[PDB]
């Protein structure tokens, strides 16, 4: 069972994605921190921010271990919040979970996926991330896009907003219904996945011009990000409430939220466009 | 039904009306905006809302009467609120204070609030000063009431995840009829009047103290721990969200912006860093 693999995968992984978005932003770059814990592993942190196109971003990898026999886990985890609002925000995660024990099979399962948020979202860009999305699990099988597509639309949405987070993507969890090494390419293809569908439209849209009130619609959105995170996010009421690492898991939080009462855009215009279509609209490939 | 209900809402409508009232006056341009709205079984409330003024930024005052199930045949009446002001050195603020009766029985019945202070750039005498008047409110329904309720509000307005009090202190009970209702009652009004003589007189002085830039972003930061444990830890906020609840009321609770950072903390030694240093882990301000 090749653990080794995994890990040395998911380290070349952090390395690469934070390389592309340095890349892209030419100017800040990821600092480091590494972390420690009593007899059960550890992991690096990278985080950026105030960048010229990122905001506020972090890449984090965990290598932990210890016992309910001795179980494992290791893992990549990232969201990238870009200062442009016609950057989406984005997020990733691909880990495994292996638990072993003398005199027993071990068990074990894959979970990950990636996602895009728009503030304001383009056509052409939410075809583009789904079909990269398409075509990597294409060899899976015929209907793995479809499965995990549709599960990532019903995870990712807030019920007391009725609406999506986002135009969705790639989720899944305890996945082990086919042999190791053909989870493990899984794996390997939506790490890569996130690379090809995501790099290209901060590419793309980083010198889209902005004006004032459109950091504002963005900063009212993201008070529906932080909503998702600290609500509904499965990942983060378990750190908070286990005493996992509060800075690592709260990473995901955006850099400036609004909230007002009864707050909402105009309808009609482009920052009504998310929640009258693009968010409802579904249908990607 | 012997228990008198009706003048606890009536009391609960005038309390809603007299904040209102008393928050307006110390902002002199914005007013609030109601909003009502009933339900099936004969439920409802009434929405307060001011937003932008001169001196509050963002502020709720709720009253809420509804009707349930589940237990059995329930009623439950009372009055939020959450005081977020634009100046960094007015704090913000929160009370509460409610009855919930359930009902071929004789009625069981009890009472929960309290009021408590949240500030950003904390005073002595200030937080001397809010204790104090919930000292007082407390000492004619017993000699251990303000002692009980302080250290639950302690207890319950804590963060363990940044290992950080929300703010200062106050008042905090919840399955409260160790008393005749009436006695009980008389209590909730002690604490909804003491809210008033505890919180405006604070924003009165503190108003118009000078601000900077700076002293807003530091506000906004720690307006991030205000939204987390609103969002992740209180109860009445998770139980309105989950079952569906009128989602706008029940997150008025939140700050007009927020910001948060990675490893973002104050520098030692200043003004910002003697929240957290000084004044949330005292306690002791009586």
């Amino acid at each position: 069972l090749p653990v080794e693999a995994v890990k040395e995968f998911l380290l070349k992984l952090q390395d690469d994605i934070c390389h592309a978005i340095e890349a892209e932003d030419e100017q800040a770059t990821f600092m480091e921190d590494k972390w420690t814990r009593e007899g059960g592993g550890g992991g690096r942190t990278r985080v950026i921010a105030n960048g010229a196109v990122i905001e506020k971003g972090g890449v984090n990898f965990s290598h932990v271990y210890g016992k309910g026999c001795n179980y494992q886990a290791m893992g990549v985890s990232l969201v990238i919040h870009p200062k442009n609002p016609h950057v989406p925000t984005s997020h990733a995660n691909v880990r495994l979970f292996v638990a072993e024990k003398e005199g027993k099979e071990p068990v074990w399962w894959f979970g990950g996926g990636f996602d895009l948020t728009p503030y304001y979202a383009v056509e052409e860009d939410c075809y583009y991330f789904h079909h990269v999305a398409q075509e990597l699990c294409r060899p899976f099988g015929a209907d793995v896009y479809e499965r995990f597509k549709a599960w990532c639309d019903e995870y990712f949405f807030i019920p007391h907003r009725n609406e999506a987070r986002g135009i969705g993507g790639l989720f899944f969890d305890d996945l082990n219904e086919w042999p190791f090494e053909k989870c493990f390419a899984f794996m390997q293809a939506v790490g890569k996945g996130f690379i090809d569908a995501y790099i290209p439209i901060v590419n793309r849209r980083k010198n889209t011009p902005y004006t004032e009130q459109q950091v504002e619609f963005q900063e009212f959105r993201r008070g529906r990000y932080a909503e998702f995170n600290l609500v509904i996010d499965r990942g983060t009421k378990f750190g908070l409430q286990s005493g996992g690492r509060t800075e690592s898991i709260l990473m995901s939080l955006p850099p400036r939220a609004r909230w007002g009462y009864n707050w909402h855009p105009e309808p009609g215009t482009p920052e009504a466009r998310l929640t009258e279509y693009f968010l409802t609209k579904k249908q990607w490939v």
